[PDB]
């Protein structure tokens, strides 16, 4: 499934549902961000703030940021900068590809309810963090897939990637 004009979700988080430590990663699992890289590329990567912070405000390349924040006079290296919900949602609706909302959690609470898909690595282990992926209804949510990751001296940890799509 990859309609012009789709949103998507995607995020990686272990078995409370942790998804950062104050704008970082917990842990390190490069066959995520492989992951990560794949639905991204050559699309748009929507962040909130903090965790565009947490990635240091480098911009990804080969694809459209665009960052989340009240703050007006917010700027930074090479990303688009936007203000509102429904900002997103008017740049989603034109923009030629899918638009992926990355996070941070406040960011994925408000804008999952317009997501077509989501993409979740779920990392079969626990580590200590302060971000949680928040609370969603996921009554209109669907699993359709799912595939296990590899496991090798540099991916330490059990893990899959799954897709779900919605009843409507
Ligand atoms: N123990 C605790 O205190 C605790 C608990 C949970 C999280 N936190 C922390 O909170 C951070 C990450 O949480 P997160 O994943 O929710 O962050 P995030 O989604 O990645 O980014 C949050 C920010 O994006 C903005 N944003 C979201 N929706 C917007 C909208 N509709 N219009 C305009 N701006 C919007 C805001 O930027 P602006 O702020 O510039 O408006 C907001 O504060 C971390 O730095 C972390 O340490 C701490
Ligand atoms: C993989 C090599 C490096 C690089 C990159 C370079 C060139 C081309 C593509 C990419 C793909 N992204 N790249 C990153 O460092 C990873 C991005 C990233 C993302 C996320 C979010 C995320 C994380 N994971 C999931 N599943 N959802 C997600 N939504 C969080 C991060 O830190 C807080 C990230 O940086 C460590």
């Amino acid at each position: 499934l990859y309609f012009q004009g789709m949103l998507a979700a995607i995020w990686a988080q272990d078995e409370q549902g942790v998804i950062g430590k104050e704008g970082k990663l917990p842990w390190h699992l490069p066959n995520d961000l492989k992951f990560f890289k794949e639905k991204t590329i050559h699309n748009t990567l929507v962040l909130g703030r903090a965790t565009f912070e947490g990635m240091g405000c480098r911009p990804l390349p080969n694809r459209t940021t665009i960052v989340l924040t009240s703050n007006p006079d917010y700027q930074a290296e090479g990303v688009l900068v936007m203000h509102s919900v429904e900002e997103i949602l008017a740049y989603a609706d034109k923009y030629e590809g899918v638009t992926v909302i990355g996070g941070g959690s406040v960011v994925f609470k408000e804008l999952i309810p317009a997501c077509d898909v989501l993409y979740r690595t779920m990392i079969h282990e626990t580590f200590e963090g302060d971000t949680f992926f928040p609370e969603i209804d996921w009554s209109v949510w669907e699993k359709v897939a799912t595939v296990p990751g590899v496991v090798d001296e540099k991916n330490l940890y059990a893990h899959d990637y799954e897709t779900y799509h919605r009843n409507d």
